[PDB]
């Protein structure tokens, strides 16, 4: 539409364009020498999740968030055939006839948007470029404000595997948020009084083929919002790229293997000891790229700002403090214009 | 200096011969108030026959013991003598040992990470933090998947064999101990039974060294224990253990060849309450150390941890919230760090 109903991306590379609309082909600026980009220089952070109670491990994931605030999961626990499987409804729902696809669009009434639903993120302006890309955003948890109207019915399963998988990874977010309150020399339960009732937010992407890869961005560059996100990919193949100093780097999550990165809110709240990545995906033109992303976010406890244990005079807080609803209003409100919020609390 | 992360062991410190406990072991005045000097137990300790606990008269035994002290004594438990005398020795020819043979197995990882596992005590997170008068060995025996062998110690040679043998006989206790007071509750014998398959199991062996004052500090702090159930063992108990019923403090002597079984928060959550778990605490003394094994048996992340729903109705209604596995187990720990007791905030 004009901007209210963007086009779902999908459609768009079934029509077999062979460039994309203008809407989507990105700047001189972020066409530059970056799509192209290299991978990593040592082999990519790997933590045992089964191990992580050691201190050789905590070691192993303290090195991975300061130097790259990421890092690949192993021994998780969760079962191959879970992970399979809440991929199969994204691939099953996804590879649908639209018909039945659109019953669950994000745009109510196709002029109303909201986050929850199936489309693309929001478009303010006329003039902002999009994605090429579609989501299914679903909001987990806590379950009593989980919005099933929206969740989709094929296949018959969707809502017990994504239920089933949504309390997989509540012990992955257990166990790492432990680990690092222990890397910050805090208590190991400080993070949990924020996590109380707190949301968990499931993102099912697709991104379609493009003819045109060097003009499109798959997701735009960006930072989570998070605390922190557990991502699962399907066959990865490529297309995710994480920045650091400048670079981005090329990296390929090992299938039935999980990546953690970390969220803007949680570079605040550990005072930027360990940072929260930049990171985007490029599109290819020949096959299609689906993944699942699980974002864990703080309930409206307390404000968000440095840790109180991590500061002292010799410390200082390098962020501000700011409320839940203004810091979510920015992540939000930043990705849209394509800048990342965290920069202007930085003291 | 932060060499405050970098706990002392209290068994040197012991060793040194000096008059007074260094000052960040030492109780504040309200807790070395009256009640270091405990009551004797006003009825005889209860005990419980495992042998005939499927019949009546044996489970009303269990019942009465978990609804007044929350523990219990527990004899022909499947365990052999020799085998409870052999896991002992482990703790007593490990610790006995100089401490160069032993500091290969500091939880302490290169002199200043801590971890859970291995020699020395708990997290130090705090500068001001007071320290308990004694050291442990925790070893983490199940799941076997995060079992880590290189800190189970090389002498005496026998430790990952004896150990392993004794888990397996306490592990058939703890079932035994679940079923029983599952049917206590109303619910089926294996309602928690889900719960229980790939569970933690560790192993604590405790070494309370002698204080040359006793009056200012704890062996350990007063805390309730964080599993489902504890299965504890001491070496010739001479005496320490104590706890509290209704604000009041006792004496408690573990039997030699006899296991104290005791309920945990864990279990006291899942039960609503109907039992409640223990407060607990050891006294130190000026003559001889003290030796003990608790094995805690905690449940697996099937589920969160909450009362259960067979338990409950219009007029039951819930006195626990609701959490996850992980987040009850830093909370234990982080809330036993502070000398604050974590159950307490999941009360309704
Ligand atoms: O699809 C990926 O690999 C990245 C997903 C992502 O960054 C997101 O959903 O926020
Ligand atoms: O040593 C004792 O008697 C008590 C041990 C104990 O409470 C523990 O290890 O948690
Ligand atoms: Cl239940
Ligand atoms: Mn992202
Ligand atoms: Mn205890």
């Amino acid at each position: 539409e004009s901007w209210r109903t963007p086009a779902i991306v999908q459609e768009l590379a079934a029509a077999g364009v062979e460039e994309p609309p203008s809407r989507y082909v990105l700047g001189e600026k972020d066409r530059s020498d970056e799509l192209v980009a290299a991978e990593l220089p040592e082999p990519i952070p790997v933590v045992d999740l089964s191990r992580l109670a050691g201190a050789d491990e905590a070691a192993k994931l303290r090195a991975a968030l300061q130097n790259w605030g990421f890092f690949l999961l192993t021994n998780h626990g969760v079962e191959t055939s879970l992970m399979d499987d809440v991929l199969n409804l994204a691939r099953e729902f996804f590879n649908q006839p639209i018909e039945r696809k659109r019953k669950f669009s994000n745009l109510i009434d196709g002029k109303n948007f909201q986050v929850e639903g199936y489309g693309t993120d929001r478009v303010v302006t006329q003039d902002q470029i999009l994605d090429w890309s579609d989501r299914l955003f679903l909001r987990v948890e806590p379950k009593e404000e989980r919005n099933l109207a929206f969740w989709p019915d094929h296949p018959e399963s969707f809502r017990d595997v994504l239920n089933e998988y949504a309390s997989r990874t509540k012990r992955i977010r257990d166990d790492i948020v432990q680990a690092m309150s222990k890397l910050l020399g805090l208590d190991e339960d400080y993070f949990f009084d924020r996590l109380n009732k707190a949301p968990a937010l499931a993102r099912f992407n697709y991104y379609p083929p493009c003819p045109r890869p060097d003009l499109v961005f798959g997701v735009r560059p960006h930072s989570d919002g998070s605390l922190f996100t557990i991502l699962l990919v399907d066959e990865d193949v490529g297309g995710l790229q994480i920045q650091r100093d400048g670079k981005w780097y090329n990296v390929q999550v090992t299938p039935n293997t999980l990546l953690i990165n970390l969220g803007d809110t949680m570079e605040v709240l550990c005072n930027g000891i360990f940072r929260s990545p930049v990171h985007r995906v490029v599109t290819n033109a020949e096959r299609e790229r689906i993944s699942l992303a699980m974002f864990y976010s703080v309930n409206d406890e307390k404000d968000i700002g440095p840790a109180a244990g991590l500061l002292d005079e010799n410390r200082p807080a390098r962020y501000r403090k700011v409320s839940v609803g203004e810091f979510r209003a920015g992540i939000i409100g930043k990705f849209s214009r394509r800048e990342r919020y965290i920069d202007s609390l930085k003291i």
